[PDB]
């Protein structure tokens, strides 16, 4: 899996324009719909339990984002995420917060045993809370192997690991850091992934390799404006990045291990 | 607040009497009170507010019926709708008929499930409404088909006939109609596409035009034609940069185009019927 | 007693120990909040079940309540996790949106007051006067803050802020903050991040306040005339290219006499 895999990716992303369902937090659901606009996939937020499991069935792919849960709104993550599964339509949650508060650790284990999940996105912290019932290259295995998916975990360096292998990349900017929304858009591209790349592993890398490229383009652009401009030239380059722009910028590293 | 800026006796709803309804808008600053969906929260309430409006959203059944009484114009979106939030718009719909406010709907999604679809007839039945927009699709299922797939035309205006109501069917080209008159419009650009709420921000302007033009067609022509010009002038100043700038920009001219903009930009056509 | 030197002075603690400002806020202005602490230096969290908040707000630095679009569930949570801020320390500020407008929102900014210990209470000289009850600004603020032994910071044209033995007026910001929705309530979680690392609750939001309208200024100049768009970007921008240099020689505050 390298770049020129990547790039070919995002193409068939913006080809088929795949439907997001997304069930997030309203701290970012604007700019996830507008992220998911730009990069060129067609973005869908519904909650309501009396829709969230005829939403997620005619959706490309579902997105689970619990940053400002509630008791209701995890009732219908489940939910559409039965239906979900029960129709071929890859889920990834995003554990916001996971460890912060014992009812999002609790919320994010329960969603991971009630949903066949394709991919996990979220920081280190968040990772090893919701998998730490007991007692990050090592964290993503372990964690891809006992809960039997892909695991991403973001940050300066990214490690996606699978069911047997493991990757790490190298794009993006640390403006990401100061932008809300940076994590949960990018879960949700991941599900905008998914959804045209058979391969979950192979989805998440590609996925997370074109938003740090784009991240990177929009960083060198907003020269050294501030926060409020990045935000704003993200949303133009996951528009503006094309298939080349990755295949000579995407650093994607297969990880040699045991 | 609420005057006539057009009157048919003087021929067909054109550019200036539209470049006339932005300023009033501007004149008056509408309180346009909308019951909406969490996506489009705060790009809705700045539009409005670049534009010159006085937005609020108010959603709590304790508080809808006051808040839609005291306002210009009430608008209700469905586009994350719940079971609250359905019940609420209709606690205020009915406020708000019962003030004689000007309510327009947004029906979001319908279509897409059984769900929206349902909720969007059930305001129908219970609010008498001044105008609703949306695109092709979300206006079929909403009023009545089966077989989903002549709008410019027939549809808006079968929809008005039925509903008795203003349907606005926006998209590349725009179709205005009322139970006996329709329209086309040919403002905008592309890459409103682009941006998430662009509709719903429309509609809320939509909201504040009826709030200052007593006739809904003439409002709702008024509101998406100036709303066009300014999306055409942002797309100008920025349509190599992205979506991002464009969103941006077309916030900056919702507050600096002009009644001049307006009525030499403004493309309306009174389409022959019946 | 406190001076331009010393706000500046302010925003470099903020900055220095990123405080968890921790939000319940209004649907309308989460995302701009979040963005707008981040560019400052403040880490925001959002959290509104009641099944966590208790427990978010006692590991916060500061807890902000925001009625914008309030409901019965959201405003019993804000007190539920106001009292848990209580017991632990963490100053509680209170931005009473609509008071007076509705019925409801009056009821709910004073059922808040009764119920729990702010720190201070930031809004418009109408919000504040259907609030608190009646009886120019400077009275109203002395007065208010004499009644409920609290911080009053009425903002708009000239602010004007009091504890209940001090008064002071700043004049600084800019007209376009206006027209930004959501200007007042990143504001209040702008006075919560300063009240996080500022012990005298007065000085924190004057602190806040100048540092937010010194930047607001700046960001007005290169916004020119542009727009209410391009503004509300600069002023993100803003909020993270300000410095204590700047505080310190734009900062305009007044001690009152009385
Ligand atoms: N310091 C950094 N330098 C470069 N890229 C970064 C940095 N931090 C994050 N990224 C990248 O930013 C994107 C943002 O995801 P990130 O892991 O920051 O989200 P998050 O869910 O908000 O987490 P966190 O709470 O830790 O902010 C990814 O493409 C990631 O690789
Ligand atoms: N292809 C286009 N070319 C020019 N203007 C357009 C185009 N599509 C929409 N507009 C204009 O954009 C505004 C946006 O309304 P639109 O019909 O896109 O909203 P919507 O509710 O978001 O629908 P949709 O889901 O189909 O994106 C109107 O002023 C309309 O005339
Ligand atoms: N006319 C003005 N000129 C300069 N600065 C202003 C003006 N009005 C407000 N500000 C400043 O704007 C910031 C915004 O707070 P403001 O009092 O407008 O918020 P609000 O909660 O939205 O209230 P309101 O509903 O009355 O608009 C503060 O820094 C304040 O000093
Ligand atoms: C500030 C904040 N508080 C609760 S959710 C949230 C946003 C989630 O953001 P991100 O995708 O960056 O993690
Ligand atoms: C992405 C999304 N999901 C539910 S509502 C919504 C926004 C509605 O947007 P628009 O006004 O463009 O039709
Ligand atoms: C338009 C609107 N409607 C309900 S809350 C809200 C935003 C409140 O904003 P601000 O902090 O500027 O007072
Ligand atoms: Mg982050
Ligand atoms: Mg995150
Ligand atoms: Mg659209
Ligand atoms: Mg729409
Ligand atoms: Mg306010
Ligand atoms: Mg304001």
């Amino acid at each position: 899996m390298d770049a020129q895999s990547a790039a070919k990716c995002l193409t068939a992303v913006r080809r088929h324009s795949p439907l997001v369902h997304s069930i997030t937090n309203n701290v970012v659901t604007n700019f996830t719909a507008n992220g998911l606009l730009a990069l060129g996939a067609s973005p869908v937020m519904a909650y309501a339990k009396e829709e969230v499991a005829d939403m997620a069935k005619i959706a490309g792919a579902l997105v689970l984002n619990i940053g400002t849960l509630s008791k209701e709104s995890v009732e219908a993550m489940i939910i559409a995420g039965k239906s979900a599964n029960e129709h071929g339509v890859p889920v990834i949650l995003d554990p916001v917060g996971a460890g912060a508060t014992p009812f999002r650790t609790e919320s994010a284990r329960d969603i991971i045993r009630e949903v066949r999940l394709a991919a996990i996105r979220g920081n280190a912290a968040e990772i090893a809370h919701t998998v730490g019932v007991t007692d990050i290259i090592r964290l993503a295995q372990q964690a891809a192997q006992k809960l039997n998916t892909v695991i991403a975990i973001t940050g300066e360096v990214d490690v996606i690991a699978d069911t047997s292998h493991v990757y790490t990349l190298h794009n993006g900017h640390k403006l990401l850091t100061k932008v809300t929304g940076a994590g949960s858009l990018l879960t949700s591209v991941v599900g905008a992934f998914c959804a045209v790349e058979e391969n979950p592993l192979f989805a998440a890398i590609a996925a997370i390799s074109s938003y740090g490229v784009a991240a990177q383009l929009a960083a060198q652009q907003t020269a050294d404006k501030g926060p409020g401009s990045f935000q704003i030239e993200l949303l133009n380059k996951l528009s503006t990045v094309t298939e080349q722009d990755v295949q000579e910028w995407a650093t994607i590293e297969r990880v040699t291990v045991s």
